[PDB]
């Protein structure tokens, strides 16, 4: 019963913070940037595409923070542990969330109101990183994640008692074990335990996210965006 309540409260936090509705993303699959619109994005300055992408990624991060803040027990952790878990996992969650807005049939992503391929981002000059982000979304797309699966799986991406630097490791372990039981219970109930052998290897998500954040840091160093900072303790760890 506590476990059914936890499934309900994780799914509710996800629903309130998912940013884009799955029904909207699936309906808009036929709404694809024209050749003319793609060329318009490619001709934009590296620095304007950077400003647009940095602002979208900031907002995506801020929704993952509100998601974490609404997870049962997260706000009862010490601030040090909250920041450790968000600093390690918030961008891993953004990259997982991306698969909902990715169409494997044509290798497009929902960006600024329509679907486009990775060639939309040509001006940024990051083709190998962007290709690795699209390939990651392409792998995840094969799971056909349900909304509840993405919610419980992303909760576990964040609530990981193995992150270095935790001060109350036993408190994070308690949350982790309850979220693992919630997730395994839900998969059993839905006859979806077969996704467990297909989830990304932990190291893949960590290295891809580490490369992504390092690229964002390089862009931010060369051309700082102004951030609407909502979570000062976490902002202070990423920006300088
Ligand atoms: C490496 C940097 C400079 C470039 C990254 C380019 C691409 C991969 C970025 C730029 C804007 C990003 C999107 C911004 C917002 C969201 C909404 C979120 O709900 C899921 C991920 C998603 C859909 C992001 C996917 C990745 C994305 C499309
Ligand atoms: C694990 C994390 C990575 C990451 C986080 S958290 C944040 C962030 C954002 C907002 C707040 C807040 O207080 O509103 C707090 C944190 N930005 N960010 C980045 O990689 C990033 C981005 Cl998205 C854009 C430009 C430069 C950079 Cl470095």
């Amino acid at each position: 019963t506590e476990i059914e309540h936890l499934v309900q409260s994780v799914c509710k936090s996800y629903r309130e913070t998912c940013q884009l509705r799955l029904e909207d993303l699936l309906r808009q699959r036929s709404n694809i940037f024209s050749r003319e619109e793609v060329t318009g994005y490619q001709r934009k300055s590296m620095w304007e595409m950077w400003e647009r992408c940095a602002h979208h990624l900031t907002e995506a991060i801020q929704y993952v923070v509100e998601f974490a803040k609404r997870l049962s027990g997260f706000m009862e952790l010490c601030q040090n542990d909250q920041i450790v878990l968000l600093k390690a996992g918030a961008m891993e969650v953004v990259l997982v969330r991306m698969c909902r807005a990715y169409n494997a049939d044509n290798r497009t992503v929902f960006f600024e109101g329509k679907y486009g391929g990775m060639e939309l981002f040509r001006a940024l000059g990051c083709s190998e990183l962007i290709s690795s982000i699209f390939d990651f979304s392409h792998s995840l797309s094969a799971l056909h994640f349900s909304e509840d699966e993405i919610a419980l799986y992303t909760a576990l991406v964040l609530i990981n008692a193995h992150r270095p630097g935790l001060q109350e490791k036993r408190k994070v372990e308690q949350l982790q074990y309850n979220l693992e039981l919630a997730f395994h219970h839900h998969l059993h109930k839905t006859h979806r335990q077969s996704i467990l052998a297909k989830l990304p290897p932990k190291g893949k998500l960590r290295s891809l996210c580490s490369q992504h954040v390092e690229r964002l840091q390089i862009f931010q160093h060369l051309h700082p965006i102004v951030v609407q900072a909502a979570f000062p303790p976490l902002y202070k760890e990423l920006f300088s």
